[PDB]
C-alpha cells in the first residue's frame, strides 16, 4: 500500500468510542489475552510480571513473576511469549518464552539464550508452579526478539523468532540468519542459531513435529524462514494463520503463514519489486569503517555488496498480503521534519501484534472478518478487513484511535463492544503534525474502548 | 514482479522437451479442452468449428458449426466460450459463448450481443443438437470480449467478460463498466449493460444463483467485478478458482478470484501502488478531441481527469497474486527497439489462458501444483508455483517454449508428461532479440510437447 500522510493519520480520532485508562504506569507492558476465566491477563517484559484484571471491578493480582528474566534498559528483550493450553479447564498450562542468562556462552556481545517453557496453573493457591523448560538455547539478543506463541488448532505451539537485529545498527556487521537453515548435525546437537527470523512450530512437549516441513532434507522446529521482526500472529476460526511483522525503512507486512513458506528477508523487503529496498549485506562489506547510508539499499557506500530483490536464488517465496507501506526509488528516507529520530519519518508503521476480531453479540458494525493491528510509531490501530475465509485483504489498512502513545497488543471482549490495548512506557511516536514526541500520553497502560 | 528482459526470454527454449506440430492453419485457434471420449477438442473463433483430433493420430474431424457466428477480421469477437458438463455420461451437454447479431440494437457502432448456450451432443450422429440459449443480450464489441466459460466443482457456470475495450482505441470515450452494477429494476428486464468487466457464476439454466455475492445491495450474475480482459479462468483441485488477466501498458495478472471481490479496474492496474498507472477517464474529458498519449495515466494530455490509485474510493479490493509486470514511474513506455509496434515492448506478457496442471502417472518433476500461463506477446508458456493449498505463489512466472509464436491455450495429457498448445494464425510477438516480428513460426497450429528427462 501507498504510505497515508500525518493529517491522514491525525483525522483517525474515532468519536464512536469512549476511552478509559484502566491500569497505568506499567513496567513495559507487553502480551495481552482473554482469559479462560473471562478476565484479561497481561505480561510485563522488564519484570517478568504476569498480571490478572477484572474487566468487572478494574482490580489486579500479580498471579506469578518468572524469576530470573533477563531485561536491559536499551534492550527488546525479558518476558516475551504467551498464551494458555486452548483446553484450560482441562489442561491448565500457560506457555511463555523468556531471556534467560545462557552459563554456556563464551561471546559477551551475546550472554544470554531464549526458553520455551511452561507452567501449571494452581487454582487452590492461585499461582503458578512445576515450571518445565520445553526448548532452552534459543537465540537471544537486545534486538529484534519477536516472541509472540501462540496454540494452534493442531494444539502445537507456533512461536515467532526474530532475526536478532543482525544486518542493522549495534548488530550490522553480524550475517542475518533468516535464509539458514540447521544442518543434520547441528539438529542433532542442539545447535539452534539458525533459529532466528523463523516462525518455530513444536509440539507441546518441544520436541520436533513428525509432519513438520523439511529444509534440505532435515526436519527441525522450523515452520517458516525469511522473517525480519514478527510480532504478530493469530490463527483464524478457519485455521488460517495470519501475521504482521516490521520490515526496515519500508514494507511491514501482513502475511499469511503456510508451511514450508519463505517470506524473503533479508533479500527481499515486501514484494519482489525492486520498488525502494535492495539486500546490501553489511557481514560481507570491505571493513568495520564502513557506514550504512539508512537508504533502505536503494543507495549504498563503497565496499559493501548489494543486490537487487529480483537477483536472488531463495525457493518457495511467499510475498506479503499487504505491505505498510511500498514506496518507489525516489522516496526520501532523509526527511529533517522527525529531527535525529529520522526512523518515525520512513514509510512503515512498526505492527507490534495482529489480532482476529471473533464478533459476539454486540459486534461493532461492519467489523465482521477483520484484523487489528496496532502500530508503535504512529499512535493508531488499524483496522484490516479481509474476505469471510480470509484468503485475501480486502481494501486497506484504516487507522483508528490516534493518540500521542505507542500501541503495543489488542484484543476485544467476548461480546465484541469493548476495546482492551496495552501501550509502551517509554520511546518515541509521531504526533498530529508528522513531528516526534517522547512525552506518551498514556504511559504504560491498560486502555478501554467502548462502542457508542 | 520485475520484467523480464528479451535475453531471459530467448534462454527459455525447453529443451528437456520434444516438439511436435500436429495442426497448422487453423482459421483463429481458441479454445483447447480433453475430451470425456479422451480426444481433443478445440474451437475455430473466426468460423465457429467445434473440431476433435485424435491424439493417437492426429487425425481432425470438424463435428459441429455453430450457425451465424459474427467476426469482424479486426475483432476478437466470434465463438468464444466452450466446455464440457461434468457429469458427461448421464448429462451430454456442451456449453458455448459466441457473439451473434442484436435485432433490437440501435446503435450501429455496437450490432451485437453475446450469448451463452447449451448443446446437446448426439452419440449415433456425432454431432450438436437442441440449443438452447441460458442467457442472452449480454454485451459485445471488437476489444476485450475475455469469454472464458468454466462448470464448477458446484456445477454453475462460471464465464468471464471483458471491459468491452472502454477507454482505449475505438471505445476510448465509452465510460468504462467494469465497476458498475445493475440496478433490481435492470435485472428484472434483463438489461445486461453493467456485465462488463466480471466474471459470471450462473446456475446451469442460466438463472441468478440465490447464494450469488451482492454489490450495492444487488444479487445478480455477477461473482466479482472490476476486470479488464480475463482470458484465464481455472478450477484447482481443492475448489479455488485462479485467473489471469491482461492489464494495460503494465500490470497482467494472476488473480486469486473470491466470492463478491472487487479486482480494481479502471481505478487499479495491478496493486494499488500507484507505481506505473494512474487512472485517466476519457469518457469524462472536456471533449472528444483529447488524445491518449498512451503512457498508462503516468503522463497526459491537458482535458483529461486523472485518478491516483490511492485516491480511490473502493470497496472488497483484491490485489493479484502476481502481476507481469509492475515497474515504477521512471519507466519509459516509449522503446525505440519495438520501432512502430511500441506495445510489444511494454512491461506486459498478455496472458491468453491459465491451466491447473494436474500431473498424473507420469507427472513432470517438480510441477506439482502449477499454473500454465500462455503468453501472446513473448511467446512463451509461463509456469508458476503454488503453494499445495493453492493460497500463495510461490516464487516467479518461470518462461518455457520461448519461439516467435502467439501461444493462445494450454492444456496436458491426463499422464501429465505430455502437452498441447494453441498458436494464433497472425499478429505481432517479440523476438529472441528483443524486436517485433508478425512471421510466426506455426501460424493456427496445434502443437504437442513430450517431456524427456
Ligand atoms: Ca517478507
Ligand atoms: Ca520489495
Ligand atoms: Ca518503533
Ligand atoms: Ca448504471
Ligand atoms: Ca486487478
Ligand atoms: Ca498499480
Ligand atoms: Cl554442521
Amino acid at each position: 500500500d501507498v504510505p497515508l500522510t500525518p493529517s491522514q493519520f491525525a483525522k483517525a480520532k474515532s468519536e464512536n468510542f469512549d476511552k478509559k485508562v484502566i491500569l497505568s504506569n506499567l513496567n513495559k507492558p507487553h502480551a495481552l489475552l482473554w482469559g479462560p476465566d473471562n478476565q484479561i491477563w497481561l505480561t510485563e517484559r522488564a519484570t517478568g510480571k504476569i498480571l490478572r484484571v477484572n474487566p468487572e471491578s478494574g482490580s489486579v493480582k500479580t498471579v506469578f513473576q518468572v524469576p530470573e528474566i533477563v531485561n536491559d534498559a536499551d534492550g527488546q528483550n525479558g518476558l516475551l511469549g504467551f498464551a494458555f493450553h486452548p483446553d484450560f479447564k482441562n489442561n491448565p498450562y500457560i506457555y511463555i518464552s523468556g531471556t534467560f542468562k545462557n552459563p554456556k556462552s563464551t561471546d559477551k556481545a551475546l550472554p544470554n539464550q531464549t526458553i520455551i517453557r511452561r507452567y501449571t496453573y494452581n487454582k487452590s493457591t492461585d499461582t503458578l508452579e512445576k515450571p518445565v523448560d520445553l526448548l532452552a538455547g534459543l537465540p537471544s539478543s537486545k534486538d529484534h526478539q519477536s516472541g509472540r506463541l501462540v496454540i494452534g488448532p493442531d494444539q502445537k505451539i507456533y512461536y515467532t523468532i526474530g532475526d536478532q537485529g543482525r544486518n542493522q545498527l549495534a548488530y550490522l556487521f553480524l550475517p542475518n540468519q533468516a535464509q539458514h537453515t540447521p544442518t543434520q548435525q547441528e539438529l542433532n546437537g542442539k545447535d539452534y542459531h539458525t533459529y532466528m527470523g523463523k516462525v518455530l512450530r513444536l509440539n507441546l512437549d518441544g520436541s520436533i513435529p513428525k509432519d513438520n516441513p523439511s529444509f534440505n532434507g532435515v526436519v527441525s522446529h522450523i515452520y517458516t524462514l525469511g522473517h525480519r521482526n514478527p510480532q504478530g500472529l493469530a490463527f483464524t476460526p478457519n485455521g488460517k494463520l495470519l501475521q504482521s511483522e516490521q520490515g526496515p525503512n519500508s514494507d511491514d507486512e501482513i502475511n499469511l503463514i503456510v508451511k514450508g513458506g519463505n517470506y524473503g528477508w533479508p533479500n527481499v523487503a515486501g514484494y519482489k519489486d525492486d520498488s525502494g529496498y535492495a539486500y546490501a549485506n553489511y557481514s560481507a562489506a570491505a571493513n568495520k569503517s564502513i557506514k550504512d547510508l539508512a537508504q533502505n539499499g536503494v543507495k549504498v557506500a563503497a565496499g559493501v555488496p548489494v543486490t537487487k530483490e529480483s537477483e536472488w536464488t531463495g525457493k518457495n517465496f511467499v510475498p506479503p498480503l499487504k505491505t505498510l507501506y511500498t514506496v518507489q526509488d525516489t522516496y526520501n528516507y532523509n526527511d529533517p521534519t522527525c529531527g535525529e529520530m529520522t526512523y518515525i519519518c520512513w514509510p512503515t508503521v512498526a505492527p507490534s501484534s495482529a489480532y482476529v476480531y471473533k464478533g459476539g453479540k454486540k459486534a461493532i458494525t461492519g467489523w465482521e472478518n477483520t484484523l487489528l493491528v496496532p502500530s508503535l510509531k504512529r499512535g493508531v490501530i488499524f483496522r484490516i478487513k479481509l474476505d469471510p475465509t480470509y484468503s485475501t485483504t480486502y481494501d486497506d489498512a484504516v487507522p483508528m484511535f490516534k493518540s500521542n502513545n505507542r500501541y503495543r497488543d489488542v484484543i476485544a471482549s467476548p461480546d465484541g463492544n469493548v476495546l482492551y490495548v496495552l501501550t509502551d512506557t517509554a520511546g518515541n511516536v509521531q504526533k498530529d503534525d508528522g513531528s516526534v514526541t517522547n512525552t506518551l500520553e498514556n504511559p504504560g497502560s491498560l486502555i478501554k474502548f467502548t462502542y457508542k
